């Protein structure tokens, strides 16, 4: 089943909870949160006590993306607050492993992010900690850039490890990607080998979430 | 005048808009941002894109207090997203002086803040770049902590430091504190010679924003 | 009363109980402990498994030195480990107030350090917060070193400055001096106002640590 | 041959000198040194004056695993203190080669070690600089953690390099792993391709040093 | 067509001017530029005024190869400085796809350094971000040092990593090398597979430029 | 005794040498390096091999002024280079009297240099370590800003505390300026207790060094 996950990057923050409740009306299957601290990219966005606002109106899954470094301590935060999912980059960790386990050991699933340039044999070794990949699109820091069209390539790439380690444990690997999916490029996305499809400015730049979504869905339907 | 500068560190971020629109219905002078970048403190709040999305409900000067490190790329990107007044830690930028300049040349009032064990020496050789001082009364990253009783101590040194150079300069520089202010405290922060107040949790943690603030009104009244 | 603390930098490290023993049977009042990460000093010392290795051993209280950036969690761990004081250099910490406050909820003893540029006027704010002002008469990070004699005028000042806390508040904060204090000239740091003497060359270099004690002792009631 | 190379993070440091010599009785091949500095891991450990104030003790080579960042002033320090291996992790050194060749170039044998999530393939341009490989099966920092599994395919894959290595330089580079390493899996981790074995806890939370290396013998026989 | 790029890291810095002109005179094809920050590598060389003092001189284009950390602010300040070219190390940037677009869209051509250590699928994400790679030879910081052999096979894998690209889109990558080149050992690097030449204290050390030029010319043709 | 130190960072970098011998044909007393590692302020340029290019150019002392972070490792460069006089920043060291007795122990005169904002207590208890200090009146990082006129009552407070010192220890450590100085005020600059002054765009932005020196020199004649 494809997940669509709007990013409240782009949203209206005077009224975040109607925001969310919004997207959720519309079709949403989780809401996308990226944490910036001005240190790990140029962008400084919001904390974890936004995140615990929002839980009473979040009847999806919060999906925590940190670009943030160090991550220990925001992933500990993030999951008190309310995260049910929380990705941080590699770069960003002195200790993959262990920030991986901590996210489990808190109750959350755990992800990885590829920036652009990453390359993907920084997955290998922690398969088994692993319940989502996050491929960027765009380098991040901010929404409404344009899709690199690299990442098709990569998110083949991916999908081909994630197949071959679903072969061995049979643990299905969830593959998103965040940056300029629009509804003319979500199917091309999906084809590539993609399950979970963040989008930001598409959906909440927009006067009618439910018919972006609605759109997206239909496009979809055409990649499957 | 006294200035109350409730701060949204302590709000509903789910209907931010809301709260500040109630909070100026109440009499507040100043909305109070708290941006902290998880380095300079152990906490990370909010930036200015949020700065920006509240400008349209702000019909009072927005206060961001920054509490990040380095400090020069956030005080141009909120002053681009509607600032007034922007304060930053002087122990956070290598160039104090350059930084105080650039928000002013930013279009934005500049202050410096003190933490707890800050000397209020660290002002004397930026007295001319100062619009404002802000002095925690406790140790910058949470609400709901306790106001430091020392601080008294500090606000009564700053204003004396100010009197003396308006002597000179024939300029007022304000005094601002923050932190565990209190409508039973306050008049004692304003006795010691500070004129604008930051409250977080005493306002927005309570159901009538009105009848605080009328308190700490009244209470300023007999300071 | 004034007091010793030996500091096993200068120590026997593969016979490190055998001399915390024999430095308390000479007459030690405290151990003193130099806290190095090889980033806030360049050399790097001891952790708190030390501290707790030792706890067995140390009938007198364990004095914590951190030169270490940053501090809270050294702070946290020595606490744990069975620190009885713990003192940090304020430009190690962003936030000085709340570590020396939480030493204090650690339930230790808590204090600034002043290295020899250090102005004495980052004490005036935390006094309160205080219950031990350590000034260095030599350059952290090394043990063997020569007073520094100007060191004499900021024991003065401090000395002064504490003086007139204690008529105020009716609490006396103690002075710790560390670096190159020998026999023959802690009496010249007890005159100018100290009353805690940190030494490590001239006690465990030396064969006979009660001799070296009892002369300091003997020094020492010629300053009084 | 099989080296067993206790940790002495795991042993009494009121008693260091007597816990080498106790486990040097027992067997130990190396001495393991497992150097922190909070910054590269969570912890503060020992510095280079624990290192020389047990060279007179240690008859067996000094084995120093650096977690520390940067490396290259604490390579010198531990060689002029005595070690005999030197290794640290790619991540904590911006010029990896140069910290390898310095190890050397000290007088000591140089290797890289691995965390859990680090591949492989940091290993390949720097063969000829490598005397030895530390495959972490535990986040670093902290003794008493338990074996990750898939550490086993690290080795082998790792095993499968350096014989490609030897097939073309005739030089073959050791295989060191460290983390949760206990009688009952020293027979696995052998088999995948390790050659030398670090333990702290195994050996030196028991009793009988003796009996916990003999035992450790006895396993690495059936491998 | 092979180009040599002098080092000017190994100039006369008192008469930086005439030594452009004549290394310009003897044959250069670009003008190498190491700039270092104390930082990234542990020497301090020259910034971007120093590039904006050479452009009258260059008329050839200049080759700025950065070794600091962070690299965004000075790639803006060399690219408005007249750089024709802008390198960088991987490790240096937290955002290595955003650094590369930043250099095109400044006007230069982009490329990235493979310190000894680093492994050459950094590269393979990034080719249609990239102009050149540079392979060092010899750990960054220094002129005067030692080729490393094992460069060798590094250019070789990068050639054919290039090879494959430029038949999926036609577009050539070049191969800079930069470290210990001498007359005596450039065709081995023109061999493997490089285009580029660095060489700074091979031909800056020596009286007569024309003459190392024209003798490393003599090997390449043979290459 | 008045003394005129130029400062190369607005001469010509393409002929450096020539520049400083013109300056010193001007009369320059001291040639004024302005190193900065793009850390401790926000641009890049000239490391200790353009010191060491230089050495045989400068008949009069070379003046090294650090604006990096940390301090160490170049003070013993620069010091290796050439330099006679090494200043840094106390904000840039952890261990502000170790680097000054590091500068003395490498045989150079040492000195802290004030930011704008930095109080002047910073030197209190290091003045058996000065042999001169440097007050900025700009911001570090560029030439060519406007003097900031608060620094003359820095400049003040300062000669008064080193005049007391001189009475105590019989030593006179200098006082030198930095940032803005012209023709047009340097008698100013004088007058509030300074002796040592560093001029760049005035001198080196001028068609005629002898004129401008000169000029600077009649009007210090007057102060
Ligand atoms: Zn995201
Ligand atoms: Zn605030
Ligand atoms: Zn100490
Ligand atoms: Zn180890
Ligand atoms: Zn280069
Ligand atoms: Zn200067």
């Amino acid at each position: 089943a494809y997940r669509i996950a709007p990013s409240i990057l782009s949203a209206d923050f005077a009224r975040l909870g109607e925001e969310v409740a919004n997207v959720i009306a519309a079709g949403a299957d989780l809401i996308h949160f990226d944490v910036m601290d001005n240190h790990y990219v140029p962008n400084l966005t919001f904390g974890p006590m936004v995140c615990a606002a929002l839980k009473p109106y979040a009847s999806v899954p919060i999906d925590v993306h940190l670009m943030v470094e160090p991550v220990d301590d925001l992933i500990q935060s993030f999951a008190k607050a309310g995260a049910s999912i929380i990705t941080f980059h590699p770069e960003a960790s002195r200790h993959i492993d262990r920030s991986l386990s901590l996210i489990r050991d808190m109750g959350c699933q755990a992800g990885l992010v590829l920036n652009p340039a990453t390359p993907v044999y920084v997955l290998e070794n922690v398969l088994d900690r692993l319940d989502m990949v996050l491929l960027m699109s765009v380098n991040p820091g901010f929404g409404g850039q344009s899709f690199i069209p690299h990442t098709l390539e990569k998110i083949r790439q991916v999908r081909a490890m994630l197949d071959r380690y679903e072969g061995k444990s049979g643990r299905r690997i969830a593959i998103e990607v965040d940056g300029g999916i629009k509804t003319d490029n979500i199917a091309a996305v999906a084809r590539a080998g993609a399950d979970t499809f963040v989008a930001g400015s598409a959906i909440f730049g927009k006067p009618d979430y439910k018919a972006v979504i609605a759109a997206m869905r239909a496009e979809l339907e055409k990649a499957a």
